[PDB]
């Protein structure tokens, strides 16, 4: 009762409009019959719940609303690179939320929530790899592939966590061999090789501290590298 | 012995060098007894382990300097911003460190590496407020303080991790009402004052889903409406 909506009400029920619309432009798109009738169980499930004013079930949806969004545009990107291991990762995503949803395994949802990032950006690797022609970097997103299908089957937080930083340091990096591609400059194809040394070695000795700093260094050398292009 | 120094050696090390160029010259800028020490000790355990072959420290000495890299950009930034509480957590990041590593703790350097990002954050958000003289955004900012002081004191990774997701957040909010106010977009402050509500509710109920959920709006956000100018 009190003043009736309030404006974090608002604000959320604001949001996950915003969120639907994108999902239902990606599942027209799509036409993919699971997303299709996730659309229909979303939208009925916000109706009841802003009909009922329940705002932590409001909250859970714009959250979970937010990652069939991502679902989409990973179903969307892994579409058009066709591979059908990712393929087949992304629709694991979407039966494993399905099935976290449906017993409130609120635990599951957030390791699926950076699984999903991590597909995306794998699929993301992928078509930057392609268009480098670089199979170095092949090696390394065939990898991150078997880690992400390991981490979907028997990951933990931390385990999915971790995999996800080295999956954002090999995107950044990739993102940097391309810019040493556009810009001819050779002193930064020397910066992106000693990066992707030390990206090999994350891969081989997943220390966390050296993790978290070698994710510094690449995103602050990417960032550097785009601003002094 | 095998076949000398390994190419991951000498990437490491490229790395600490490159470290040690931009840590000298802050610890020459800043006159700080202090740092001017650790630059001698860090100066010296190097040495001693690029003398020694001894992979695992290099790679330790790589991160550490790293963190007093961070460490020196946030006393120039705290200095300039002349706040006495940030001053504090600038000075506690650096004692806790040289304790972490006296004792080896590894768990601690963690740890304050997102206390040392968080502190960096907070000072460039006080920076934006100012900038803004918004006094709601300083409200948000002196609450921050306040969850640093405690977490510097007694947070856990978990806590930490949380707290270093809504500094980011707030930072980034702070950074979308700037581009309100140099492109005179009514419809983007509208926007902005939905994120804030959003940003606001995470600070009251810190559920790791909403916040997770709500970093990746307000970043996408940020990315839009800086592309969307």
């Amino acid at each position: 009762s009190g003043s009736g909506s309030t404006e974090e009400e608002e604000a959320l029920l604001r949001w996950f409009q915003t969120l639907l619309a994108k999902f239902d432009e990606l599942v027209k798109q799509l036409g993919d019959p699971r997303l299709l009738e996730e659309a229909r169980r979303l939208q009925e499930r916000l109706e009841e719940a802003k009909k009922r004013g329940d705002k932590r079930t409001i909250k859970q949806l714009a959250a979970l609303l937010q990652m069939f969004v991502l679902i989409a545009q990973i179903f969307q990107l892994v579409e058009e690179l066709g591979d059908p291991k990712l393929l087949e990762q992304a629709k694991r995503l979407l039966e494993r939320l399905k099935e976290a949803v449906e017993r409130g395994d609120e635990e599951t949802i957030k390791e699926l929530l950076d699984l999903a990032h991590m597909t995306y950006l794998i699929a993301q690797i992928f078509q930057l790899v392609e268009q480098l022609g670089d199979p170095r970097l092949l090696e390394l997103a065939k990898e991150l592939l078997k880690r992400l299908k390991e981490a979907q089957e028997r990951g933990d937080r931390r385990t999915i966590e971790r995999l996800l930083r080295l999956v954002q340091m090999t995107y950044l990096i990739a993102q940097i061999f391309q810019l040493v591609r556009q810009l001819g400059d050779p002193r930064l194809l020397e910066t992106a090789k000693t990066l992707l040394t030390l990206l090999k070695l994350a891969f081989e000795e997943g220390d966390e501290l050296l993790i978290k700093s070698l994710l510094t260094l690449v995103a602050e050398t990417y960032r550097q590298a785009a601003a002094e292009q």
